């Protein structure tokens, strides 16, 4: 018979027993990203790139809360299974915070050691940076063999080292005059089914922060010591040479062709959104009920919405977003209400419907194809 | 400029304002999903669901942790905005269970009232339950405005009632002779996207119900005191009448036809992967690297994994699967390794392969399109 006995868990032990809901999967598996703007095959963990990823979002964090003028090079640096992020923001504030235990525990400590403790609780309808969950740097470190982060508020210089798989901790504060963080850690391949950073993960890196760049023209990423340019029309050329691009202040989408399946990539503010959501969806929806009427005057052919859209690749942008809730931990799903989305989102379905109704390489393959069926 | 101000949250508190990664989606959308074996769009709170079916989900875990014995008749009851699961297992034990902070509490409260708290936190490898986050009956308990577990190990009733939204607990025991479990709550819906737990919800936990007799034929469920009967014949013809059903001592497969995409239900134990896995796709694996070169013998035809796959709507029930994760703490994929899921499930995919070659209703279709492009 089995045992249930019911025990009680602590918040790091809770993680690292389950680790699974708080960084999604963490077996290596197959997935069809679009990696730098190819829809090739990939294979790697997303354990590790979430872990990554956490800590780069967290530098456009603070590259965005502060309008672009502080955190704006941020220099990212992964060499033989070691992460190492730069950016000159202002860093955590020194400034003392209070555990619900009442032990005094300052603030990169805090930040860097335990988990529920973030600056992005604040109020969410004035949100606009793409932290909401208050974990995850937590986590490398937390699914990590050694983290030191070293931060500079421009009069002091505060160092968290971190060993043990997060076990060992300590912060120590010295008098110093930089101003920015610096976040080196190494991954623990005890956790996830890998035992090296091999080339894929930094090609994945340098995919998103190349989207990244395209997304923020004023933050200057770099990695490996290369700087990054980021240009919305080579990108989006990267895809299909015949790509259809419409930019508005908060919406940025351009339109390809899909030959194999149905394909897209979206983001969120600085959120990968890779398992679609309702902006996405809205959209789509908002520019069928265009084509179709359209498509029924021109061609005179009766076309569902889903046979017209699993022609396209979608490359679409989305900036200055506010209440973005998820629905997982990893945020791949955009879950906000679709009044909201459509409120901020201000894309002109019209103009992007008559952009590829004039253009004979998109509508025509979709037309032939539907005519030989 | 952003106030940006480390603060730090409880496991209640982190819960309230960041269900997100718990419940999963927290807005009504729309998808496509199989209700009554009918590939119909339905609109729902994915919250609700997930929030109801983490209860069922533990009644049918005592079950098969009793191996059947106890806890076969869940009597689920969805009636004014009020869900009233009960049972006849075990019911959790009396014992002591003491807190990380100290505090002496009984267990029936703290698996009711506190988070990350379970009896599923066992060695990792020999999980074969459908819970393994400890948070499940926990959170459907904070998202409720009132919630009465009540629980007998046949000595003693222990009722654990928490009222006003998670703040107010109380447990109480009682001289008694009942064995068994019985959870009633009744959700809040000030923090979901929705009023009232109306019609469509009703409908999707019958279903949930229906494919849980099916695939678990000695626990007799009953909705609404009207017992469920599961036979799995029946349920895989009310998807395709000239559907092919195999089945196995741990697997369960139906294929049939689909004429608008893909389609698929699979179940893991007793969870509903609604997004797929890693198990499906090693049957797809399976089934085409025997089926293409068939169907390439017989017809003389080339036919991608993709084309042959998107035409077909197949039912999976697996059961006993030992040391299964999840990315998100809804459970919607799972995220074991490839090597584990195909050494414990014994498909055999010739046999299959097989049947659909010999049947002329369902590949003859696919085989049609091909010939159409
Ligand atoms: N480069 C940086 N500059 C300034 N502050 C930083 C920087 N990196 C991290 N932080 C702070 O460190 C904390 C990191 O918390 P973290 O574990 O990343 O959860 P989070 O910030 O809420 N984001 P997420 O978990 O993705 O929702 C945040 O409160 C940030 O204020
Ligand atoms: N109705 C019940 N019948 C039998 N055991 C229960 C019941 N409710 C709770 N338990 C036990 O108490 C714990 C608390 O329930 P819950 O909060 O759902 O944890 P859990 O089962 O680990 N959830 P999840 O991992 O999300 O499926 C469970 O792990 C069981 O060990
Ligand atoms: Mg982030």
């Amino acid at each position: 018979m089995i045992k249930n006995e019911i025990k009680i868990l602590s918040d790091i032990e809770h993680i690292k027993k389950r680790s699974g809901m708080y960084i999604g999967s963490s077996a290596n598996e197959m997935h069809e990203r679009f990696l730098f703007g190819k829809w090739e095959s990939v294979q790697y963990v997303p354990g590790l790139v979430k872990l990554i990823d956490e800590i780069i979002d967290n530098s456009v964090d603070e590259g965005i809360r502060t309008k672009f003028k502080f955190a704006n090079k941020i220099n990212v640096t992964i060499k033989n299974n070691q992460v190492t992020v730069e950016d000159n923001g202002r860093g955590i504030p020194q400034a003392m915070v209070k555990t619900p235990t009442g032990e005094e525990i300052p603030g990169p400590v805090a930040a860097w050691t335990i988990p529920k403790a973030g600056g992005n609780f604040g109020d969410d309808k004035e949100r606009v940076t793409g932290g909401m969950n208050g974990v995850g740097s937590s986590l490398t470190n937390i699914f990590s063999v050694m983290f030191v982060g070293e931060t500079g508020d421009g009069q002091n210089n505060i160092v968290v080292r971190c060993s043990n798989g997060m076990e060992n901790k300590s912060w120590e504060t010295i008098p110093g005059k930089w101003k920015g963080t610096r976040v080196t850690f190494i991954p623990d391949f005890m956790s996830f089914e890998t035992n090296e950073l091999s080339q894929v993960y930094l090609d994945i890196t340098l995919d998103r922060l190349q989207t990244l760049a395209v997304v923020y023209p004023d933050i200057q990423f770099t990695f490996n010591g290369k700087k990054v340019q980021g240009n919305f029309k080579k990108y989006a050329r990267q895809y299909d040479e015949h790509a259809i691009v419409q930019e508005q202040e908060n919406c940025s989408i351009a339109v390809g062709r899909s030959p194999d399946g149905f394909r897209q990539l979206t983001y969120v503010n600085n959120i990968h959104t890779k398992n679609g959501g309702h902006h996405i969806d809205c959209v789509m929806d908002d520019i069928c009920e265009d084509l179709i009427p359209q498509i029924k005057r021109k061609f005179k052919i009766d076309v569902t919405k889903a046979r017209v859209k699993e022609c396209l690749t979608i490359v679409m942008f989305v900036r200055d977003m506010k209440n973005m809730r998820f629905d997982s931990q990893t945020k791949e799903r955009l879950t906000s209400p679709f009044g909201e989305i459509r409120s901020h989102i201000q894309l002109d379905a019209k103009k992007i419907s008559r952009a590829i109704l004039n253009n004979e390489a998109i509508l025509m393959p979709i037309i032939e194809a539907a005519l030989a069926r």
